[PDB]
């Protein structure tokens, strides 16, 4: 829960302009500090091969190079937010790569998956190419979503039917913001792992 990993974090810079069908804010740094200081405790971060899902621009990332990843391949469609992305790990040049197509295109495997994929509510279900591709590609994922009764009972049901379980679910209320009012939601962080 660091608080001065989220300080830390809340100094990236966000996106240039936010296409809101693509769901594009910033991980608040509560709830970034709150998935990557879970994901470092349980020995998931330090030395591991990380990807980044929907990776926008890089806070996530950001916090896993600092909390000593090997490296982290960043997932992102969108150009422009790679542009973002760059900027803000600029100081750990080298130890992360970005790919730049949709989330079902890509396939190297890794050792740990954190993301704050898109919640589906711009697009229906755009959150399950996400979720599919994480149990695809590594046996620990690190996920957000809503806090809703719907969404953690599907979300129980879709890891479980892919050979998952989750392990960590942590609640926490996050703001997502010239200098205007938040919208504060609910959402749970996961920690899925894949059953034996
Ligand atoms: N089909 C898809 N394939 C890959 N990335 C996608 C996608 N649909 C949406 N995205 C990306 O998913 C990202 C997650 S939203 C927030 C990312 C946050 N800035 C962070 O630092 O983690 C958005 O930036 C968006 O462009």
């Amino acid at each position: 829960r660091k608080k001065e990993l989220a300080i830390a974090l809340s100094k990236l810079k966000g996106f240039k302009n936010p296409k809101v069908w693509l769901e594009q804010y910033r991980t608040p740094g509560n709830a970034a500090s709150e998935l990557l200081w879970l994901a470092y405790s349980l020995g998931d971060i330090e030395g591991k091969v990380v990807a980044d899902l929907g990776a926008g621009t890089g806070v996530l990332s950001y916090g896993a190079l600092l909390l000593g990843a090997k490296e982290v391949i960043c997932v992102e469609v969108d150009k422009e937010a790679v542009d973002v992305l760059i900027e803000n790990l600029g100081e750990f040049k080298g130890k992360f790569k970005v790919f730049i197509g949709d989330v079902s295109e890509f396939n190297s495997r890794v050792d740990i998956v954190i993301m704050n994929p898109p919640f589906g509510s711009q697009r229906k279900h755009a959150d399950r190419p996400f979720l599919l591709k994480a149990f695809e590609i590594s046996d620990v994922v690190y996920s957000i979503h809503l806090a809703k009764p719907e969404v953690r009972r599907f979300i129980e049901k879709f890891s479980w039917e892919h050979g998952f379980v989750v392990t960590h679910r942590l609640t926490t209320k996050i703001e997502i913001p010239h200098r205007k009012k938040l919208e504060r939601i609910t959402v749970d962080i996961y920690r899925f792992s894949k059953v034996i």
